[PDB]
């Protein structure tokens, strides 16, 4: 779920997810071109963990409820048996990290519509 999303982001890292919303070529919704840095990379692994998550049953990316904990920075994600949630919990978890551990290239905010993500 995005809520989740959005806590584990600010569990694992100082910067929380609005940071992320106008990031590089993939941060927020969409994306073209090449990850312009580490940052925009684990937006692009991230979108594309989302769109294989519609491939397992009963499982949509923004409304899919999971367990997880954050032990600031750590997160853990609880689900086992239930594999949607274990696999979109990863998803997350995946990310919020990503993000914590990549530079923040406040050169590459803004960049969408330049000649960067073509
Ligand atoms: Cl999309
Ligand atoms: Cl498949
Ligand atoms: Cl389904």
């Amino acid at each position: 779920n995005l809520q989740q999303f959005k806590n584990m982001i600010q569990c694992a890292g100082t910067r929380t997810w609005t940071a992320y919303i106008n990031y590089g070529c993939y941060c927020g919704k969409g994306g073209s071109g090449t990850p312009v840095d580490k940052l925009d990379r684990c937006c692009y692994t991230h979108d594309h963990c989302y769109n294989q998550a519609d491939s397992i049953p009963g499982c949509n990316p923004n409304i899919k409820t999971y367990s997880y904990t954050c032990t600031q920075p750590n997160i853990t994600c609880t689900r086992t048996a239930d594999a949607c949630a274990k696999f979109l919990c990863d998803c997350d978890r995946t990310a919020a990290i990503c993000f914590a551990s990549a530079p923040y290239n406040i050169n590459n905010i803004m960049i969408s519509a330049s000649n960067s993500c073509q």
